[PDB]
């Protein structure tokens, strides 16, 4: 490892401001009580074979080692500052990008960062009882990157709100601890980060697409005209790109495993697969539909006066900005969204700006497909006829136009008997759901993997998959 240097490593001279140094400092012990209370569960005596970032080159991005969670060294870290960036999109395109916050734009940036900042607690409180059924320590080990990286996206945006935001700042950086996952009074601020993430299947899932979502959030910011935001959100990408390895690979071995012993027992039959310790295809697909159209939800209203805002006033920009191909302002331009007219799903169009969420999530969902692409692969050399599809948009929506009505996953709009007896087929079952519980079963054995899930490609940072990515410290409990 490189040699130790900062108690909060970052490349935003954090020493010379001594205001803002102090009020980080104030709340890092309270972020570390968050973290012992809500953080992954038992592990505070663990030494992880961990990467933390100490500079944002290559060589101190990727600093390995064994470290014990509560004294991960996280920091604070911007894509570096180009000479004289200018505005992209919306009403001040052409402009130079702010380096501080604009008095009339305060309370939406604020609101932005905010409802950015607190997704990223909400998944460790969420994933925080995986690591007691984690098939293998090189998944153990994965889990506790995961979440220490998105501890760091959590000190991201609070730094964000400490150095632009004032005491306001420190308000929201104090109430992002006091939120919690699923608690009745004071829960997260998104529906989907209130949901449980009850076994490993769901984890590889929500990583694979939930944090999708946060790629194509983050890519939006990444766009902002308030730069030391867009600059935050270019490094959060880096690590985002894990996350979504994590969620990708882990489904990939599992369908990698269900294939190997459908090939040895010669069958498809659910009841055979499941005798022998597998998660059938089916069922797979049924947790794939759940994890996608929750997460769908997250990019809001479908037409949204809010969204076109934050364009138009430079806060957020469409994915990849500067590759499309229009104005950049989109006054007189339109975007096709769906609709819902009676009997009928219909296709308009409507203005650009109207539409951003809608765009959006039309993004994330060809990214989604390109994954899901690379899954079908599996059953494809191993010769068998299945193959994972994403459901129609409009299938189990709570949010937007296909919220008060029906959709099966291939594009119908169905009655209210016809959702009740068939959905069992398209989401996961309480029985589903008992039954993918009953597989999971700690496995800390070196170099050995549950019997639902097959062995990675490689290991982490050239180590063996059978290196001890976990030491327990069982003698100090
Ligand atoms: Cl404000
Ligand atoms: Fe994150
Ligand atoms: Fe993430
Ligand atoms: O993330």
């Amino acid at each position: 490892m490189i040699n130790y240097s900062e108690r909060i490593p970052n490349n935003v001279n954090l020493n010379e401001n001594k205001t803002l140094q102090r009020a980080l400092e104030q709340w890092q012990p309270s972020f570390l009580n968050w973290w012992d209370d809500m953080g992954p569960e038992n592990s505070s005596n663990y030494d992880v074979y961990l990467r933390t970032a100490v500079s944002v080159d290559p060589k101190g991005w990727a600093d390995f080692g064994y470290v014990k969670m509560h004294d991960y060294r996280w920091g604070i870290f911007l894509a570096p500052q180009e000479g004289e960036k200018k505005i992209t999109f919306g009403e001040h395109k052409g402009q130079d990008v702010w380096q501080e916050v604009p008095g009339e734009y305060r309370s939406t940036l604020r609101r932005i960062i905010v409802t950015q900042g607190d997704t990223e607690p909400a998944s460790v409180e969420q994933q925080r009882h995986l690591g007691l059924t984690a098939p293998s320590l090189y998944d153990l080990r994965n889990l506790f990157q995961v979440n220490v990286e998105e501890g760091r996206h959590l000190w991201a945006m609070v730094y964000l709100l400490h150095a632009h935001f004032g005491r306001d700042g420190r308000e929201e950086g104090e109430a992002l601890l006091e939120r919690r996952s699923g608690d009745e009074d004071n829960p997260r601020i998104l529906t989907a980060f209130n949901e449980k993430t009850p076994d490993w299947l769901s984890f590889f899932m929500f990583t694979f697409i939930t944090d999708r979502d946060g790629k194509f959030q983050l890519a939006s910011l990444a766009e902002s005209a308030f730069d030391p935001l867009a600059r935050t959100c270019k490094f959060m990408l880096t690590e985002e790109a894990h996350h979504l390895f994590v969620g990708e690979s882990g489904i990939a071995r599992v369908i990698q495993r269900t294939c190997e012993v459908m090939k040895e027992l010669g069958t498809d039959d659910p009841a055979k697969l499941r005798a022998a310790g597998v998660i059938d295809l089916p069922t797979l697909q049924k947790y794939l539909n759940f994890h996608y159209s929750v997460t769908s939800d997250l990019y809001g209203a479908e037409i949204s006066s809010n969204a076109a805002t934050y364009y138009t006033n430079g806060l957020k920009g469409r994915f990849e900005e500067e590759k499309i191909g229009d104005d950049h302002k989109l006054q007189n331009s339109e975007y096709e969204v769906m609709d819902v007219a009676g009997d009928k799903i219909l296709t308009r169009h409507v203005p650009a700006l109207s539409a951003l969420n809608e765009r959006l999530r039309d993004d994330w969902i060809t990214d989604v497909q390109a994954g899901v692409d690379r899954w079908n692969r599996i059953p494809a050399k191993f010769g068998f006829d299945f193959r994972f599809t994403l459901p129609h948009k409009g299938f189990h929506r709570k949010i937007g136009m296909f919220a008060d009505v029906h959709v099966s996953p291939d594009g119908r709009l169905i009655s209210e008997a016809e959702w009740t007896h068939q959905h069992k087929n398209w989401l996961p079952t309480e029985s589903d759901r008992l039954y993918v519980h009953s597989l999971m079963g700690r496995c800390l054995e070196p170099g050995k993997f549950a019997n639902w899930i097959a062995a990675p490609a490689r290991g982490i940072n050239n180590q063996p998959v059978n290196f001890e990515y976990v030491r327990f410290n069982w003698s100090h409990p």
